[PDB]
């Protein structure tokens, strides 16, 4: 009936986790529902510093101020964990790294 999902998210800052979440994957919602409590940053789509990365999974990620900057070249640059869609996320790196 429902589709199960597994989010593997490791921060290049040095954190690494593999949780379970169905229907609504969302690395924040799933690990907020499992036991941990993460948080991207401002979620305003205007910093361009949180250059996160996406290993695999068809999940979605859309900037917030697209009318200031298109997220294409920024997507082909890397991925942003400020939006994070729960469509299908298999493995993702966090927005921090160093
Ligand atoms: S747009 Fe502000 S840290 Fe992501």
């Amino acid at each position: 009936m429902q589709r199960v999902h597994t989010i593997t998210a490791v921060t290049e800052d040095g954190e690494s986790l593999r949780f379970e979440c169905r229907s609504d994957e969302d690395v924040i919602t799933a690990a907020l529902r499992q036991n941990i409590f993460l948080m991207s940053s401002c979620r305003e789509g205007g910093c361009a510093t949180c250059k996160a990365l996406c290993s695999e999974g068809d999940y979605d990620l859309k900037g917030c101020s697209v009318q200031a900057l298109p997220p294409e070249e920024e997507e082909e640059g890397l991925v942003l964990l400020c939006r994070t869609y729960p469509k299908t996320d298999l493995e993702i790196e966090l927005p921090y790294t160093h």
